[PDB]
């Protein structure tokens, strides 16, 4: 996977301590790329298990659709997480030629 | 399977886009042909996974018992799904000699 | 299950439209056969989901203990549901030799 | 889902910032298409969680019944939300041939 | 629910604009069919929330007991709401064979 | 639970019709064994729901602390409920060796 | 509640039109069975709301203490309400074996 | 509420500065449509709080009974408020077809 | 929410110390945009809890309807709060292009 | 809570019969440590419910601020309750090392 | 597992009737050794299922971290469960050499 | 397997209709002979599949440890299943010499 | 989490006995960093459950946004909790290099 967008996902996996504050439920309505099935199973997981057990499923599902980085950055800014959004944006431009 | 009732089940499999609005949980009490084990495992699946992941299991289990079309049509009418019920009834009479 | 009491439970499953007005919460204190765990989980379900989603769990739990029909009839009479109580009593005597 | 009415629902999902002011509780009595079970579980969710956590459940439940757009527009006008009602009506006619 | 009395309740749900003037508190003493628990929780709801938020709970609770239409009509006449009482009485006779 | 004090609690569960007149709010200050959290949640329940919906929570919470029978009897006598207090005292001595 | 005294209370609930002339404030000093808390909250309700809004609270509180019928009859006679007192006394003897 | 009489009530809500001189107590005897409970609670409110705090309750209660505009106009003329009465009468005829 | 009117609401949330003197009850009649349900629940909250506990509910409800800033400024001037009204007006023009 | 001041609060909870004569309203102006919100909600509770229903809220609110025992003793002496004030002072010194 | 601390856990498993009164929710804040994920999933389980269904998960999670017996004893004493705390402490010293 | 205890297990296999009411989850804490691995996998099965699909695994696992009949009988009595417990006890003594 | 601000949160978790007097409702308006959804769900929890059951949710939500310590200290000083505010400030400087 030698693409700029896919390599951003590997950054999240290697740095998980600073992405644990993302709340799954509040950010779901602001990600329109997720399908009806994908957006329904995530809420079921959060009801059964905890919240941080769903974080892996959210990120794993998000990266499937191309162009997910732009939507992820926009959602973080609108949910008062500007510090995290700026960090992701800098990493995205570090890989594009 | 050259029977009128079995051939109705093949219609559901080929046309799944218009049967995705059937809610599994609300329609379960109105299907008395399902056994205690069959009606218990379906609720467990809906709690673990999503709702649409259970739709295949509901239809696959329903077709086992003969005479399931009449009960399926009656349940759909009583749950404010008359448009879907009329579609299934027309297909049922299209195969009977 | 060729017993008179168990066959009464099958009557409830097949005729659910006329048993939907039974309120779970108000009738719980008048059913002393339910255990502490059984009576605690039912209230949790009613708080999370709706009321009619709990009706199946109440009837499924009630039939486990033998002699539950007499307690069910007595509770219905004491909660101003005499019409439903008389219907169940007639069905109970229709199966006893 | 290449239907005019279903494609209106996708507009709501993609534009959620301007539909967050719809109050679930006050608009429920003005939507007669919702069933007794559907109208009961929504109030339970609003009591347990917040109000905006119920907005997704309201819209997801509403779109199941065909012809829900006409009832949704009428309710919005009667609840002093004419600006939002006009926006939805224009989108509805943008898809009909 | 193909009964004359139950079908009257569906009329109230579909026509809510003309039943919003019924005051819950003043009409409670004139409905003797309500139980002690049912009549106690309604007053608690009116103290916490508003008055119109209780209207749904009053009608939902009233329809559980059979023969509630006769008591509802009598209470409306005695509370200077004869215009509303006559409307309900005409609907009741429109369904009886 | 083959203890004299625990077996008294089972008497209350089986005979609930004669313990429905105990007012939760007035008797709370006279039960010093309840903790600050336990005494705070009970008042919240009485404000939201009715009064008899709290009776189960009061008795379920009371039996956790050993020696609760002596405090319960004393509170009943001081609140002009001597007839109920004498009934409980007789049951308590019926189980002690 | 198959007791003679409790069944008298159900008579009051079913016949409320002829018990609306009982003034709460003037009859309170002549009911010594009411506790200090019970007699204090009733006056607060009469000051905030009207007078007939307190009638339900007076009767609901009165029936908690056994032997309340004898005190109620005596108070009615002493407040120039002999016609109402005779009606209640006849009902009381209609249930005693 | 697309009725001529109901739309008159919305005029009062939007123009409150010119309806603040209506005295609640003096006009109550000249409104015979108010019930005994409704006419009793209004006087209790005026004794506890001020006078203008009762104006909202008077208008909110008055509009419940149909035909209240004719009685309101007649009372205003008889209490030396002819200027206000003429204003309301003109608005009433502005909505009737 | 990159709109001039919505951004004014965020100013109120961040500066709450200078908006605590707004009395909810006296300003309600001068805000005609509030619906009958919205204006009824606010008075119930002020009766149950204190006055400042209602301030959040008033501001949260007010911002739902567009054009609420003009009505809010006019009400403040008419209630002898000109100093607060001028502060809000200056902030409103600081965001409009 | 192994502090001298906190352990004094537990004395009040265990001995409530001798602290029931403290009038909430008259003693409020002599407790300057209470905040504006805390002093406003207490008066609302006394108007709605009785007086003794507020006693728990007064003591629960008072103990939050450290150094409340000295202010409580001073207020009791100034309100002609010297007998109660001396009892509390002796208990306070019984816990200090 | 021939360690003193691990062998204490086996005592709890074999004697479960006397550990059923431990409330999971109230004791969670007083166990700082639990991680954020561990303390979040327990509350989710208590909301979905009952309370006693969570007791096994609490004890199974607690024993993972060494030195959990000292924290467990301290929490029990501070929650008015001294009788249970003394029983556990005696068992702990019965295994240490 | 010509042993008295093993031959009791064959009775359960041949008579399964009368052992289907045993709830796996509630009876697990009362069977201390099960190991940590054995007690963990059973809960996983009940979450994935239904409840009756776990009954075979519970009985198959229980019979491995000698002396399991005494623990099984004791658990059944303590879970209000005395009728089933007496049946098993009689069978156990039917095989011992 | 080797950051000065995150390590302050661990201090609160380990020392909960001295942070139990923080009232959730009164301090919410003085924390502008909380979002509209976050500030709405907290009030719903306080209405359903008690007050101390919400304390964990308040602290867990607060720590998500960076720079929350400065706002927390300022709110505590303004709510007459200077003793607690000074304790937190000293801990904050104990971790900064």
């Amino acid at each position: 996977m030698p693409f700029a967008e896919d390599k951003t996902y590997k950054y999240i996996c290697r740095n998980f301590s600073n992405f644990c504050n993302v709340d799954v439920v509040e950010i779901l309505p602001y990600l329109p790329c997720l399908t009806a099935r994908d957006q329904d199973r995530l809420r079921a997981t959060c009801t059964l298990s905890g919240n941080r057990d769903t974080l892996w499923h959210l990120f794993n599902t998000l990266q499937r659709r191309p162009g997910w980085v732009e939507y992820f950055i926009a959602a973080l800014r609108g949910c008062e997480l500007v510090d995290l959004a700026d960090e992701v944006a800098s990493v995205y431009q570090s890989y594009q030629p």
